[PDB]
């Protein structure tokens, strides 16, 4: 599994995106308890634009390892992504949860509010990333 899922790693880090899902894919049937092959299987779907694989694949991931900020983070994006602003606002919460400064998920907090016309929550929460990150 160890091998497939580093090819995978070598094709992902220069865009390579199907190769990287073809050996990612691979890499789970032979160990699907392996957290981090389901999340990376998540990204090259996202870098694809293919959201619904990536919130299936990033899902999988978070089962095993409820505490990644990162894998609860871009499932947040993949959502933010397909306009569902309220999954967004619940995946960037759980995200804040497990790293309270996270500027990063305090902004598209921020821009989840400010796509549903919910100004002065925008506002809230662009000044938290601004408190964290005041050169952005
Ligand atoms: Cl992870
Ligand atoms: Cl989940
Ligand atoms: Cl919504
Ligand atoms: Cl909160």
């Amino acid at each position: 599994a160890e091998a497939w899922y580093n090819l995978g790693n070598a094709y992902y880090k220069q865009g390579d995106y199907d190769e990287a899902i073809e050996y990612y894919q691979k890499a789970l049937e032979l160990d699907p308890r392996s957290a981090e092959a389901w999340y990376n299987l998540g990204n090259a779907y996202y870098k694809q634009g293919d959201y619904d694989e990536a919130i299936e694949y990033y899902q999988k991931a978070l089962e095993l390892d409820p505490r990644s900020a990162e894998a609860w983070y871009n499932l947040g994006n993949a959502y933010y992504k397909q306009g569902d602003y309220d999954e967004a606002i619940e995946y960037y919460q759980k995200a804040l949860e497990l790293d309270p400064r996270s500027a990063e998920a305090w902004y598209n907090l921020g821009n989840a509010y400010y796509k549903q016309g919910d100004y002065d929550e925008a506002i809230e929460y662009y000044q938290k990333a601004l408190e964290l990150d005041p050169r952005s």
